């Protein structure tokens, strides 16, 4: 199988959100094959993509963390070729790869808020109540097209910490009513 590839990003910097994408499919296909990647990486949450699948990737302390239901066991490409996982947990949906040279990290959140941020593909920012230790409600329920590709982004406290990694929806009639995440704590202790 192919390396996991970054195919883009979502930019946050400033004062509106936006997603840029930095390698289109033939030059992802063959970055794929290689598993070598020359370009510049910059930014918290990286789009990312295989041969089949497309979602999203997220630095937290210094580490690339998506899910495993995307991933699998898979390398990512880098400028020195295919960089095999650093962390794999199919118990928790979650793998991780030392975070690309260029990339900026997240903080884990210490405030214990509950007014929390979903980052999606799109670069919606959405707002999420926090409903449990690995939960939460949208303020404004949508259809789940729009939270398809998303898994592996940020939910984020009011002051841009992370607080999760986005991992399943809770849909109704295909209207997504919540979310389920991985808390940063698990992602802690996993480090
Ligand atoms: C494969 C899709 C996974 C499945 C089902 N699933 C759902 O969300 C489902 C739907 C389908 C009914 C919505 N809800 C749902 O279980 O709700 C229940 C309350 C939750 C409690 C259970 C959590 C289960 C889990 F998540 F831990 C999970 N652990 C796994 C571990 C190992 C593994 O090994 C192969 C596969 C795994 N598969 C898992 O879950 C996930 C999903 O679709 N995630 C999103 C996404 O965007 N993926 S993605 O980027 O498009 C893609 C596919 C390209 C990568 C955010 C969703 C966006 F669509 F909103
Ligand atoms: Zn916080």
């Amino acid at each position: 199988k192919g390396s996991v590839v970054i195919v883009g990003r979502i930019n946050l910097s400033g004062d509106t959100a936006y997603a840029q994408q930095t390698r289109g499919e033939e030059g992802c296909q063959e970055t794929s094959q290689t598993g070598r990647d020359k370009n510049q990486v910059e930014g918290e949450v990286q789009i990312v993509s295989t041969a089949t699948q497309t979602f999203l990737a997220t630095s937290i302390n210094g580490v690339l963390w998506t899910v495993y239901h995307g991933a699998g066991t898979r390398t990512i490409a880098s400028p020195k070729g295919p960089v095999t996982q650093m962390y794999t947990n199919v118990d928790k949906d979650l793998v991780g790869w030392q975070a690309p040279q260029g990339s900026r990290s997240l903080t884990p959140c210490t405030c214990g808020s509950s007014d929390l941020y979903l980052v999606t593909r799109h670069a919606d920012v959405i707002p999420v109540r926090r409903r449990g230790d690995s939960r939460g409600s949208l303020l404004s329920p949508r259809p789940i097209s729009y939270l398809k590709g998303s898994s592996g982004g940020p939910l984020l406290c009011p002051a841009g910490h992370a607080v999760g990694i986005f991992r399943a929806a809770v849909s109704t009639r295909g209207v997504a009513k919540a979310v389920q995440f991985i808390p940063v704590e698990s992602l802690e202790t996993t480090m």
